[PDB]
């Protein structure tokens, strides 16, 4: 079985028998994840290999790399560059981004970053775009769809984000204080029966290539750079799924501040969307194989139905990472404890409107404007 | 070791059947260039194979094989055994239904089949159920979807149901005197915006293994029994699909013919449509694996989405039927002349009607109601 886990000296030796070194190097393993080890090998390079758990997959190293590949395609500047790639070894060699912080990290801090949202609507404009329908032949479309089915990691998504935070399930996790408002949230048919919607959409639209995990923690960023990471998640979604998990996540950011220091947040939500349709309607313009694309109003009633989807699934997001399995540190580390709980309880709330409201809002300002209300 | 494939004869055929242990005389009986079909008698035996030769690879067969044993599995009395088939030589060996008439033929003839309806919809509602996932664990269908993708077929329905009857493409072929009202459906903005909607859906909705073709001349019937046939087109995609492809074909049945003949095919129309809303909705609460599946009106809302498509699907399909590339016999045998030059522009009135007011029809005898009034 061809199947080895790395150390820090292997990691080295595979390093510089792909001649990506000399060589005089130093390794140390840096990853934050228990399915994952990350060698950062110093020019500097990194290696990334799946660990069995021996629990997931290590096939997921394969959906990574050729994920990764795809986006550099198009938006070579938003992704590492990969330098070598093997399915067996479960490996992808990439380009080091150790200059750079994880996004939410860095926004937790107090950090801005101007271009996020620019450089992110541009990455979801282009890889949604050219990975669809409405940029490929549909024989070579269907192709893809084989290549980048993802059973386990779906399933991952599919219990996490669209039916467990919804139902008194095992996997949640919330403080007793919030209990009252989780209660209400189970009770409420309408919004569940929506939720079932969005996850009926996640289980068979598969409308393109997506990242399928594209929140704060898997963006590199700086003042004048961002790079999008651990594409593990990929397959053939909905287009909406990485607009609203990203969208969820700076508003998630802005309920772990006060006043004022929201704005930068408010402004990313704006700006993603508005970069995200420009970015996405070049592309249409330019480089659709459609003979319906050129009709006047379709590509608007297009744009409509991922900006709904999207505002849903931002919904579930929200919502998720609150009462769910899987937290987020923006809200798990608002102090006091009394404020946090409230700050969780807003989370729910605005999820909940999302879900509901999603088919209502004719503009992000719109999105922007109603959960400023509430959260007042 | 070498190719496997070579072109059945009769006598082939014949050695086939005594080998497979199943005095025998055999005709070729096929009505397609694409498919030999060998009648093998005395107890009587029905193979099918895929010519190599619009090339077709000789893969549908693989594809008809398996989902005629999935149909089966669920609806044995609704579809042939299958007692063996063979993916490298494109073999099913089927049933004999010799004594039974296509659909079509028959309702042309004058035929009114008092059960068709009933039995179709029980095969529409449990067939496609049963393979959704709202039946199947997800990380099974994921496989079934792999297992079902058909590009080759799925190219032909792409082209000629949803895009090559809206625009000025060489597949077309009609009547100079439909021009008029050809080029009006052309200069549809409105229309064609749905049109590309119905396909987009085609193209990404993997709800369920479908039949693909499930027309008037893809069934067998008499008085007690009906079969359906022929699921060379079977693919994961929209759940409204086969239900509007058999709904338009009934009322092309209604189309070439004239008064209170018209009768039965409403009839069945409706009765087609409640048995497999009945089924359906038997079958969601019996064998549902969703957490959702009993919240009230998910059901409902499912139905209605279903309901939609179906109708815009049928639009699709008359339209198609009566201005590109394959016609159906029911109305290319109207006469004379000029009155089906009159019933052709019906079809093109009501499948565009049916396209645009889609989601204003509330039951389907909304949809009935208002066909008669646009055919009178
Ligand atoms: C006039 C007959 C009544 C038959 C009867 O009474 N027998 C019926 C029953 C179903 C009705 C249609 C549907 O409702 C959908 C749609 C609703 C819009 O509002 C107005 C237009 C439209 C096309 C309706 C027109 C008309 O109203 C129909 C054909
Ligand atoms: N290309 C890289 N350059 C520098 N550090 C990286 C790189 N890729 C991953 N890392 C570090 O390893 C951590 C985990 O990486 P990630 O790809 O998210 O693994 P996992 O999938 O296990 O979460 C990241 O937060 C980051 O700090
Ligand atoms: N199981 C069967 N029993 C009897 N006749 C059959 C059977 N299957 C097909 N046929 C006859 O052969 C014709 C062609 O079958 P079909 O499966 O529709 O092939 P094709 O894909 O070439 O149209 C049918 O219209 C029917 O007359
Ligand atoms: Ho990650
Ligand atoms: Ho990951
Ligand atoms: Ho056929
Ligand atoms: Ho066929």
């Amino acid at each position: 079985p061809l199947y080895e886990t790395l150390n820090e000296s292997s990691a080295v030796a595979l390093a510089v028998k792909l001649g990506l070194f000399p060589s005089t190097l130093t390794c140390q393993e840096i990853g934050d994840g228990n399915l994952n080890y990350v060698f950062h090998i110093y020019r500097a390079l990194i290696i990334k290999q799946a660990v069995p758990y021996a629990p997931l997959t290590i096939d997921r190293a394969r959906i990574e790399s050729s994920a990764l590949i795809r986006q550099g395609e198009h938006v070579p500047h938003l992704v590492p560059r990969v330098f070598y790639s093997d399915t067996e070894m479960a490996v992808t060699v990439m380009e080091d981004l150790s200059h750079l912080k994880i996004a939410r990290k860095g926004l937790i801090e107090g950090e801005n970053y101007p271009h996020l949202s620019q450089h992110i609507g541009e990455f979801l404009g282009k890889t949604l775009f050219y990975s669809s329908d409405y940029a490929l032949e549909p024989k070579v479309k269907k192709q893809l769809v084989k290549q980048f089915t993802n059973p386990e990691l779906c399933d991952i998504t599919e219990r996490l984000v669209f039916t467990d935070p919804f139902f008194d399930h095992d996997t949640n996790d919330f403080e007793e204080e919030l209990r009252p408002f989780v209660e209400k949230l189970w009770n409420n048919d309408s919004v569940k029966i929506e939720a079932a919607k969005l996850k009926k959409s996640f289980l068979t639209s598969a409308e393109t290539l997506i990242h399928g995990d594209l929140h704060t923690g898997s963006i590199f960023a700086s003042e004048h750079e961002t790079k999008v990471i651990d594409p593990e998640f990929a397959f053939y979604g909905p287009i909406g799924f990485d607009v609203g998990q990203f969208i969820a996540n700076l508003f998630l950011n802005a309920l772990s501040r006060d006043g004022a220091d929201r704005e930068p947040l408010y402004e990313h939500v704006n700006q993603v969307w508005e970069t995200f349709e420009e970015t996405f309607s070049e592309a249409w313009q330019k480089d659709s194989l459609d003979v319906y694309a050129n009709i006047d109003g379709y590509l608007t009633d297009t744009l409509s139905h991922i900006f709904e989807e999207a505002i849903g699934f931002a919904g579930c997001e929200l919502i998720r990472r609150t009462i769910g399995l899987a937290h987020v540190a923006d809200l798990d580390t608002i102090v006091p404890f009394d404020k946090r709980i409230g700050r969780k309880r807003l989370a729910l709330e605005t999820g909940t409107a999302f879900i509901e409201k999603r088919s209502e809002f004719k503009t992000i300002t719109d999105v922007i404007e109603l959960f400023k209300l509430l959260v007042k």
